[PDB]
């Protein structure tokens, strides 16, 4: 019953230790701000281990309570701790870093002493350690800093963060660990300077290996961090077998399962023909086509999955194929419904640009005009454009994506007697006088497919197309001079 400590001597500490264990004397320990700052003192400055560690151990046993915490943190114990993250007992490290956690954990205004005393820059520098029960919490104590705080994101980078978190996933099978280490990772990958370090650290390919982890939590994590890091990312090597299991959990009854990997599936093969290639050969074209039927009007499963298959059906050695697989795997129907309410703009806009790939492939053409392609785009374009001329999708795409779509549909003699029967041509005219380049050019395009036949070009003229035709002959676009050109020529 003292609060004296001598220099020179293990015996008071070692004897305070031995008090802490019993919640009696722990109390009236942690009841006196007297002797617990001269505890922190010891620790901080003491050069013989087994001190140190019968020191650190005290404050472990204190931070167990409420008062305790309040303890070491009034002495301004925190700093101390930070101090000893650089110890090389073994002993007096994971103690440090267990009474840090608690307090990060409990201790009110904790998170904010700890990175002041650079918490961050020694936690991250310990990520080297080797004992999977030390680095869990350690990458515990990192996320508890992390979340909703870039200024401690940054210093997390800043410090080599990334790299020594995706080298832990790459080696270690410690679920608690690997669970943890994923929950950093995830919170750094919303951070637009982390995300693509740790790309570059490889994070994506490391993250692919737990996706058919027996822990769902770990699982899941890795899929949400993945969809984060996939998000316009470099080109990648070594991505084969993560896409070939992304295709697989498809078909998982999680719908959160089934909801990433469809995202991660889009981001990937987004402009990306290397992994368009791969996954069309592991069966993607298949699974997200029955994807998109059991998804039914959930847009967090169609929209991106839409997206997937638009990237796979365009723009790569196997890209005719897949537009001709869609049809076989019995997708046109349910692609066609998806431009129909209650879809919201993302999904029909994605639809659009699909069908618009889709329509590539003539033996896509007689199905996509028996489903009702035609006269929707028709009445999505319509309204579009009238829109425009009254923050998410502008109308302007809707439109440039109809006419496109309409554009490569009119390569088909059925669709051109359909699509003029629409009173279509007075509008494509109109969109001749478009600000936009784009627009222009799929105007131009279509009124070209629909000039090739005699009765249509006349129609084409009678509605004065001569004047607008002959000043895009100008256009600093050379698509849009090229159509104009061709659409003069058959008038």
């Amino acid at each position: 019953l003292n609060d004296e400590d001598q220099v020179v001597v293990n015996k008071a500490a070692v004897m305070v230790h031995q008090l802490s264990k019993k919640e009696a004397s722990r109390h009236a320990i942690m009841r006196s701000p007297q002797m617990v700052s001269a505890i922190v003192r010891t620790m901080q400055n003491t050069n013989d281990v087994e001190t140190a560690r019968c020191t650190a151990g005290t404050l472990h046993n204190l931070s167990h309570h409420r008062e305790g915490l309040l303890a070491i943190f009034k002495s301004g114990g925190i700093p101390a701790l930070v101090k000893m993250l650089g110890s090389p007992v073994d002993s007096v490290l994971f103690y440090a870093i267990t009474t840090l956690h608690n307090l990060l954990l409990h201790q009110e205004g904790a998170k904010m002493a700890v990175r002041l005393a650079g918490g961050l820059q020694k936690m991250v520098a310990l990520l080297n350690k080797t004992n999977v029960k030390f680095l869990a919490i350690t990458t515990d104590c990192l996320q508890i800093l992390a979340y909703g705080n870039q200024e401690s994101k940054l210093i997390i980078l800043a410090s080599g963060g990334p790299q020594a978190l995706v080298n832990i996933m790459r080696t270690y099978t410690y679920e608690k660990l690997l669970w943890t280490t994923s929950r950093v990772l995830k919170v750094l990958s919303v951070c637009s300077s982390n995300k693509p370090a740790i790309v570059e650290a490889g994070g994506m390919q490391a993250l692919g290996l737990h996706l058919t982890d027996p822990s769902q939590r770990l699982v899941q994590n890795c899929l949400w961090t993945l969809r984060n890091l996939s998000d316009a990312a470099t080109k990648q090597e070594g991505m084969e077998g993560l896409l070939g299991t992304l295709v697989q959990l498809l078909g998982s009854d999680d719908i959160n399962v089934v909801t990433c990997a469809a995202g991660i599936l889009s981001n990937l093969t987004c402009n990306n023909y290397k992994n368009k290639m791969m996954v069309c050969q592991v069966g993607g074209i298949e699974a997200l086509v029955r994807t998109v039927l059991r998804a039914g009007d959930r847009e967090d499963i169609t929209e991106p999955a839409i997206c997937a298959l638009r990237h796979l059906t365009s723009r790569h050695q196997e890209a005719e194929m897949a537009q001709n697989a869609v049809r076989l795997h019995y997708g046109l129907p349910v692609v066609v419904k998806l431009l129909h309410p209650p879809s919201h703009w993302p999904l029909i806009k994605a639809t659009v640009g699909l069908i618009r790939n889709l329509a590539l492939c003539p033996a896509n053409h007689a199905p996509l005009r028996e489903q009702g392609a035609i006269p929707r785009l028709v009445q999505l374009l319509v309204r579009a454009h009238q829109d425009t001329q009254r923050e998410g999708v502008r109308m302007e795409e809707i439109v440039e994506g109809c006419t496109g779509a309409l554009h490569i549909l009119a390569r088909d003699v059925h669709n051109r007697i359909v699509i003029r029967g629409l009173n279509t041509i007075p509008l494509f005219v109109q969109l001749l006088y478009s600000p936009i380049e784009n627009i222009q050019r799929v105007a131009a395009g279509v009124l070209c497919e629909l000039a090739q036949d005699k009765e249509a070009a006349e129609a084409i003229e009678a509605e004065g197309a001569t004047a607008p035709l002959t000043e895009l002959l100008h256009s600093r676009n050379e698509g849009v001079a090229t159509y104009a050109a061709a659409v003069l020529f058959r008038m």
